[PDB]
C-alpha cells in the first residue's frame, strides 16, 4: 500500500533547530522504507513566519484528504489545530514538541525540557563562575528567546534559572526578545546589549536568529549554551555546552511507525532524560577541548544525579 505524508513547518526548516530535526527525521525514515520497494510520498510546507495564516495552511493540507499523517512540531500547535481535529476528524495529525492529552485524532510527544535547560542552565552558571578567558566576576547569564510563549516562560526560563542557581544563589538570568525567530541582526543587538550588562554566558533560543548570538560572542567575547541540537561546531570554544532533544530520532521513529501501520491515532507522551529522549553532549571532542575539567566533571555528576531520578525535575 502507498504512503503519504506531509510535514508541516511553521516557519522554515533551515537554520531552526527543532524543525530542521523534524525534518531530517522524518526524510530518514521515508526514505528507508522507499528503498524496499515501497511508494512513499513526503510533502514539506514551510509555512513561514506569519502565524495568522498556520491554521488556514494546515485546514487546506487536512482537506487535501491525501495524507495519511500531518507532521507538524511546537507547543502552539495543538490550539492552531483545534478547529481542525472538529472539522476534519479523519484526518491524522502527530505533533512533536507539543502537549494534547484527550484528542482523538493528534498524538504529541513533548521533551522534558525543565531537565533540557536545567543542564543549560547549570554549565552556564559553572562557566559564568570560573576564570575561563571570557569569564567575569558576575554571576549573570542570558538568555535570548524568538518569542515569549507558555513553555519559555514557565518551563525554559525557570528551569534554566534554577540550574544556574543550584551553582550559586546569587545567578541572574536576564531574558530578551527578538521578537522573531529569523533576524539575526536583531538577536545580535540584544547579545550586545547583554554583554555590556555584565552577561558572560548566554543561551540563543530564536531559531535563525541564533546566529546573530554567535556572531556576537565571536566580535565581543562571551560564551554559548546552546539549545535542542548539537551547536559545539557552530562557534568551536565559544559554545560551552549542548543541551538537547533527540527530535531527529523521535520523529524517524514516530514516521517509520505511521509508515508500518503501529503509529496510534491519540495519546500525549512525555519523553526525558531517563528515556533516552533529552541529553547533555558530553562526547564531542569540542567540548572536551573547551571546557575545563572541573566544569565537566560537575556536569557528568548532574547528569547521574537526573539519570537515577535522584533529582527529580517533573
Ligand atoms: C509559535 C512558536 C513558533 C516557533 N517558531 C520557531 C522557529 O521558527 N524556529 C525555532 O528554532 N524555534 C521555534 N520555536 C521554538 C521551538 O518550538 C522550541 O520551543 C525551542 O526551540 C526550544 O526547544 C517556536 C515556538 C513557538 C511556540
Ligand atoms: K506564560
Ligand atoms: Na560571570
Ligand atoms: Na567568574
Amino acid at each position: 500500500r502507498a504512503v503519504r505524508i506531509a510535514v508541516f513547518v511553521p516557519g522554515f526548516r533551515h537554520d531552526s533547530p527543532v524543525y530542521a530535526m523534524l525534518c531530517d527525521g522524518v526524510e530518514r525514515a521515508v526514505t528507508q522504507e522507499r528503498a524496499t520497494g515501497r511508494s512513499i510520498g513526503l510533502d514539506i510546507i514551510e509555512a513561514g513566519p506569519n502565524q495568522a495564516l498556520w491554521r488556514e495552511k494546515l485546514a487546506h493540507l487536512a482537506a487535501e484528504q491525501r495524507y495519511r499523517l500531518i507532521v507538524s512540531s511546537n507547543p502552539a500547535l495543538p490550539h492552531v489545530l483545534e478547529p481542525i481535529l472538529r472539522q476534519f476528524p479523519l484526518q491524522r495529525f502527530l505533533v512533536l514538541d507539543a502537549y494534547a492529552p484527550q484528542e482523538h485524532s493528534l498524538i504529541t510527544f513533548r521533551y522534558n525540557q525543565w531537565e533540557q535547560a536545567y543542564l543549560a542552565g547549570h554549565l552556564s552558571a559553572l562557566v559564568s563562575a570560573s576564570a575561563m578567558r571570557f569569564a567575569n566576576a558576575d554571576k549573570k547569564i542570558g538568555l535570548i528567546a524568538g518569542q515569549s510563549y507558555p513553555v519559555m516562560t514557565q518551563t525554559i526560563i525557570p528551569a534554566f534559572l534554577a540550574g544556574a542557581r543550584a551553582v550559586d544563589p546569587a545567578f541572574e538570568v536576564d531574558v530578551r526578545v527578538v521578537g522573531n525567530w529569523y533576524d539575526a541582526a536583531k538577536s545580535a543587538d540584544l547579545a550586545r546589549i547583554l554583554f555590556h550588562e555584565g552577561v558572560d554566558v548566554m543561551m540563543p533560543i530564536c531559531g535563525g536568529a541564533n546566529q546573530g548570538v554567535l556572531a556576537a560572542a565571536r566580535e565581543l567575547g562571551f560564551y554559548v549554551s546552546w539549545f535542542d541540537d548539537n551547536g559545539y561546531a557552530r562557534a568551536p570554544g565559544y559554545v560551552v555546552g549542548s543541551s538537547v532533544m533527540e527530535q531527529e530520532r523521535l520523529a524517524y521513529e514516530q514516521t517509520l511507525r505511521c509508515i508500518r501501520g503501529e503509529l496510534p491515532s491519540a495519546g500525549a507522551w512525555t519523553l526525558g532524560v531517563k528515556d533516552g529522549y533529552v541529553r547533555f553532549i558530553e562526547e564531542d571532542p569540542l567540548y572536551l577541548q573547551t571546557v575545563p575539567e572541573p566544569i565537566r566533571v560537575r556536569q557528568s555528576a548532574l547528569l547521574r544525579r537526573i539519570q537515577s531520578g535522584e533529582l527529580t525535575l517533573p
